[PDB]
């Protein structure tokens, strides 16, 4: 399916003239373009195609000082990364890339970009692990919906028109720390090309992820200090609202054992949707739950 050394020495993006990284080389390509990799060639020159700019690593460092970057243009998930490089971190150090060829969603489903397309990126983090993580997904969210200026959903998801604009996927590292050992990893559609889907570059065409990237993180970071103090405190609750694209909606909740509907009342101290369903205020943690509008 994959040449990963090709790719790899195409990930440049720069026109080669080619040289040999194999054994069917119309192959590999045509394999890569069935993957979806966009590939161009003017005679004898090839050249992968990034869906925007390459991002500029040194910048990225600079323009995110003390925090360390680890920047990839081909990666298998900047979340791996994170989890195998856990020991020479430091609380906020990051993990960037252009394309993942095993980007991760929840419960083994997948995340899908094309080449420089997106801003993906995951980051260490550590709680006290006397404190609990109820709400982190909130915070996030809101988090870039505040940078972007868009809305959230329940529990953690990107919304622009109602449409999905990208991903939160919160993962727990097994490491020995006295500490609780996140890994976060965000995925925000800037120019793509299932259901619909959203993209940066229908608001702010002229957006540019080399510095949307270091103000969804210098923002992030901020709203996380902010929950190690405060957690799901009213004043959360009240900007939760206000980017909240579901609040006091006729709302139906997905849950294992079937669908309950009724009026959307914000969210508890622990992130819990709250809903009013009949007569009663009826509460659901976030896991697998899913959200729809009546
Ligand atoms: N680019 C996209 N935009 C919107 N929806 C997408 C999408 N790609 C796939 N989907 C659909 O979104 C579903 C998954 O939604 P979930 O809530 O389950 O899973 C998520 O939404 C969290 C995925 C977060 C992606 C970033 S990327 C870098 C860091 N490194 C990783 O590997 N992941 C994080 C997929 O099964 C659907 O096909």
């Amino acid at each position: 399916m994959m040449n990963f050394t090709l790719l790899t020495y195409l990930a440049d993006c720069q026109p080669k003239v080619r040289s040999e990284l194999s054994k069917n080389l119309e192959e590999d390509i045509q394999q890569l373009r069935e993957i979806g990799l966009d590939i161009l060639v003017d005679g004898q020159d090839y050249r992968l195609v990034p869906m925007l700019p390459l991002l500029n690593p040194q910048q990225i460092s600079t323009a995110l000082f003390p925090y360390s970057i680890h920047y990839q243009p081909i990666i298998s998930s900047t979340n791996e990364w994170i989890l195998q490089n856990i020991l020479s971190l430091k609380k906020g150090d990051l993990c960037v890339a252009e394309y993942q060829t095993a980007g991760r969603g929840r419960r083994g489903r997948q995340w899908l970009s094309p080449f420089a397309g997106q801003i993906m990126f995951s980051f260490y983090w550590a709680f006290d692990p006397k404190k609990s993580i109820e709400g982190l997904s909130l915070v996030i969210g809101l988090a870039i919906a505040e940078v972007l200026n868009v809305q959230v959903k329940w529990p953690n998801d990107i919304l622009f028109d109602e449409r999905k604009l990208g991903g939160i996927l919160v993962e727990i590292a097994n490491h020995k720390n006295g500490m609780l050992n996140l890994v976060i990893g965000i995925g925000i559609n800037v120019s793509l090309s299932s259901q619909p889907y959203a993209e940066v570059c229908e608001i702010d065409p002229d957006v540019e992820r080399q510095t949307l990237l270091p103000k969804l993180i210098q923002h992030l970071y901020t709203r996380l200090n902010i929950f190690e103090q405060n957690g799901i405190d009213e004043e959360f609750q009240q900007a939760w609202q206000s980017y909240n694209a579901f609040s006091n909606s006729e709302i139906n909740v997905l849950t294992e054992q079937g669908v309950i509907s009724g009026i959307e009342q914000g969210i508890d101290e622990r992130g819990y949707l709250k809903v009013l369903c009949g007569n009663k205020i009826q509460m659901f943690n976030g896991g697998e739950v899913s959200l729809r509008k009546k």
